């Protein structure tokens, strides 16, 4: 039976772009507002893996900032401890992978992001050894549209962020998330104007950014809730547990957490204080056995799922459809609109999303794959 | 894409002031609990349209007819027409029709196991593939097997049937304190003094003790080198649970008679086992992945318990525990696994203290035409 | 010196998108993911002793009834005939006990128990020449308050016109499920609080499918108009979920229908997560019901009783019961099922002006008619 | 159906100076003795003429329970259906509560009313007061000794002895009566009586938490069954932290007086068994207690007291119909020289009690002892 023969890693940068916030020589700026780099065009870290029999899986994971890590990571220790091994052991041979280098405490970060690209390549490969969209290998299919939601409202002005919403209300979307920093009139206005635009159907979550002490967060959504919020997203500090705790005891909305985790070792001590009503995982960041180890830790625990979604070619994020087809407890999942529309070339396969909802893609495996342009566009470690 | 298109339930019947009733039944004066004379299963036979067939099996040994029942009379026309590739959703969708009404344990989740474990087998057969390859990977061909208990009236003779396992490569053994006639203590040292320091030896204290009077017997036992102390108190008693954990260093071992991962959760957040024991035949495939994935979650050792049965959901508990990050041993009922051999085909099988786990797609085992001519349809 | 000498079990059945039955008679509500037959269906059992004495119970028949009776007949009858009936509480211990280790502690094993131990207990009503309540510590009351356990109607004013008829008969309290609510349960709450006035009670039955944030946000929005109590608000596995809910609203909170033994009750007391519980007679019997409402007295919990389809025969149970408990508030009524029924009973047993009636007679006070009796299919 | 026509109570007394009054303290525990034993009982009659008869405590100011019965409760009890004896029992603690007469006298004079109609409603229905209780489950309850009333070590090993040879196996000392230490003790009554028998420890109160602990300690290796007592009953959190700290069982209850009782201390887990003194609680609070203590997985062992064998008799129907109950206390000293006062088949031998089989309590005072009865 088939078994792992070669692992390339290549990152691939795309033409979309991101006062005294100009790029530095190496391409970084840092928003004074948040402290928080970026990098000037979108890029991500993409792993092909071939079978000896000559099957290709694809992963992909973050490549934002410093790419070349990640590959180094794949391409040092990775890669040479995967080939030989047999797709259909994915989620064994992800826990062997993160046994490698655990007691040395590299359990999340870059390591992680690297785990994650190889991962969702072998589940890619075992889907299509088996002919079966990865969803069937993942105890089934529950469903093939995904609801999904408005990521942002990128506008100069509180006027038009609400135009735009409108647009998209138009094309049958009606769920929304808007970020509390670019509410300059303030959160509770920008609700306003939101609700009065949209009606009183549509759902509205704000994502508060992190930069919260809890009382700060409280006061913020508590001024939110006349307006009828949908749920409040990262609310405080990621280390600020109690400070999350706190937080989600004190108001009525449900807390949403965890694009910026790793492992469903993260989930465990904020369930624990049961400081979060949502979760939301990052396929990207996390692979699939892990987010399919956060969703089924959230259906024990009665949390909800909503994915996140971010920069990437489509690789990640058709893992995170085919995962969320698969999770008994995933309500809906974010859309990036901006991101999709333009990174359509880059695929092939029939994923979708359009009148609100996600089209879960139904070939074998992922059910899309780097077209002959994209792999064209790859850039070898 | 390949559909379910019947199923058939069936019962199998093996032979082995506390004569049996009219219907076969006793109950023990030690322990109040009542037993057949004979050893029953129910077994299942899923079948989908391109001629597949997967098998399942259940618990039997009291009132099998309800059991059968409930899979005949509901489960059977919601599982027909589905994909077998959506077993774990299937079992999901099941388990709903009936939870608002209280029905998430007992005989209803015996009757969503054999299912279960049925369309896992499917699943398997029809993508060529061990259960374990569907499950996220075989971390094993191989599980360290432990002789469930010395059933012998002597402390002395106890010690022998133990030793004579030993001389087959078994390592770890089992005992049941009610069999222990001069006293938990004494049980120990003499097979401690007998078998050597190497062993593992383990004591299932079957749930009739408080709190208190359990750990006075765990205190007892550990000078001796207890390997595991295995439902010291009442399945509903889980702050005498969580006080026997805290109160002694030997590990504690609970999970038998649960059916879903909802009956650990409240277990562990007591903090109130060491190792949990899942009985496949109770939870089928789904439930006992579920049970050993927030078992891996939560740094807990898995030991499956064993039983009476054909050997289908014993060869389920095999291959479930292939997958397992967190399975160290299983359990090994030798007058019961033994004369069944020739009920199964495939290559399951039982020496030097391991089982082998079965090899072919599916759950690698079937049950014989001898075997499927004993069984009898509800 | 009479001892148990038979057992019979029977059913019993009673008229009445994708969701057409299937060919047993089968539906699922695409809402709740919830099965039901298209026709009312109960379990009974008839216990007759040495000297002649009759006794009857029942439990659910409503899924797979057969199964429910096969553990009568093939396992729990054996077992208690040659029994005395004024032992009903010792032998139910003793009949749950040969199944406990094994985990049949709940579902179809407990239902069994409970038509056996209601039937039990009429028995030894009956051979004293006493109502069961006169066996259960006294009688404190023969007159139950009543509620209106749900608004069958299809928009929110249609509901309201249909709580204001009630209130005309003397009900003065009200429930109604929240998946009905199709404006919304603050819509819902507002109506009916506007068309019935402010005296009135209402309750919301939020059946279940919540997260804990979710029923959070839902009571909050009912608190407003002033909520009776809020039942069922998360999933019965949900006990962390049920425990935040309860701090973190000021309202009642009423969970207990589909429990089986006060066992299923303690964790529940324990982590503070209620303040109203619910046991269902027909589920329960009265051993594990009267075990329940003491341990609500002795944890200041008010006990309101469920009520759903069935002869009547558990209900009857559920009087006598509900009026030997001393935190016992007001009990579910039906009418739907009830008043089709009273053709299947003979004995007292009423519910009028807001009230249920108590029956008088000794043990349960009632008994399957002629017609019902007529109507059994023996398993 | 009949109905409590009158109800009447009386003494009935039998046999560090004593005062001019009876009373002597015990420097030891600064506790009030009487020097003549002595109880309360109370007959109640129903208007067709059945008869039922209750007891509790009369060791102290008897005369204040009697009053409480005679003054407040009996016009109250009056025509009442004793089948509702347990309803009755709640609306006669209700009449006071709110005032906080919750135990104490108050409930003591509750206890022997309960105890008199749970009587009259067996004897009504032709039936044990235990078929009234949900059903008979045991019709012996295995004994153990109170206590080794002997002033030398040796002398109590021997006691023992005697006892062992009569068919008990379960033992109770006073941790004051151990001249030696407690640990010399067990030690010596281990010896003399083998590894099989059961021996507890009644520590009587007065400790501190961390006494009470050293003193386990020193006792558990040699096979300690329960301690008892181990601190002041108010000291909730010393007792938490007596149970959470030694691995024996802690036994406490006899001061009680209802369940309301029992639930602080099972939140706490500070508990294993409960020691239930039906003389203070009557039948009702005995059996919440009992069923509360059956639902957390408590065991259940009965104290026994000076008494005429009317309460004792009440104690006996209830734990035969209580699930949890081990044994029961037995205070020879008492049992014995009383069986005079009380006509049925209550008896006490090889190491069991024999529960009464006759309709309510099945036992009664005795034609001598209602000539000896004092009234109010
Ligand atoms: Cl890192
Ligand atoms: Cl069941
Ligand atoms: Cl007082
Ligand atoms: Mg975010
Ligand atoms: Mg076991
Ligand atoms: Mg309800
Ligand atoms: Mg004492």
């Amino acid at each position: 039976s088939d078994r792992v023969k070669k692992i390339e890693s290549f990152t691939l940068t795309l033409p979309r772009e991101t006062p005294g916030e100009e790029p530095n020589g190496r391409g970084y700026l840092v928003r004074k507002a948040n402290r928080t780099v970026y990098p000037t065009f979108d890029r991500s870290v993409l792993v092909r893996i071939e079978t000896e029999n000559g099957a290709v899986g694809w992963g992909e994971t973050y490549g934002l900032v410093a790419p070349r890590a990640t590959m180094e990571i794949i391409d040092d220790l990775l890669a040479d401890f995967t080939i030989g091994r047999d797709p259909f052991d994915a989620a064994a041979i992800h826990d062997d992978l993160y046994d490698l280098m655990r007691v040395r405490g590299y359990t999340g970060g870059f390591y992680v992001d690297a785990l994650a690209a190889i991962d969702i390549a072998l589940w890619d490969l075992a889907g299509k050894l088996a002919g079966l969209p990865v969803c069937k290998l993942l105890g089934g299919q529950r469903r093939d549209r995904i609801a999904a939601y408005i990521s942002g409202l990128p506008e100069d002005t509180r006027a038009k962020r609400a135009e735009l919403a409108a647009a998209w209300q138009a094309k049958g979307f009606s769920s929304f998330k808007f970020a509390s920093p670019v509410a300059d009139d303030g959160v509770a206005k920008e609700m306003e104007i939101l609700r009065e635009r949209l009606g009183p159907a549509v759902r509205i979550a704000c994502d508060m950014h992190w930069a919260h002490t809890a009382s700060e967060a409280v006061a913020l959504i508590k001024a939110m809730e006349p307006h009828g919020l949908w749920f409040a997203e990262a609310p405080v500090r990621t280390e600020d547990i109690d400070g999350l705790a706190r937080v989600a005891a004190s108001v009525s909305t449900a807390i949403a957490v965890g694009e910026e985790w790793r492992t469903v070792h993260d989930m465990v001590p904020r369930v624990a204080r049961r400081a979060l009503a949502i979760v939301q995982p990052e396929m990207g960041h996390k692979g699939i056995t892990q987010f399919m180890r956060i969703g089924a830790y959230a259906h024990v625990h009665h949390i909800k799922v909503i994915p996140h979604a971010t920069i990437g070619a489509g690789i990640f994020l058709a893992a995170s459809l085919q995962a969320s087809a698969a999770l008994a407890n995933v309500d809906c999942h974010e859309f990036q609109h901006s991101i999709f529309e333009p990174n359509r070339r880059l695929l092939v396969g029939d994923m979708d999303c359009l009148n609100g909802e996600y089209v879960v893609p139904t070939g074998p495996g992922l059910g899309v794959e780097p077209s002959k342009e994209a792999q064209g566009l790859l850039k070898k470690h």
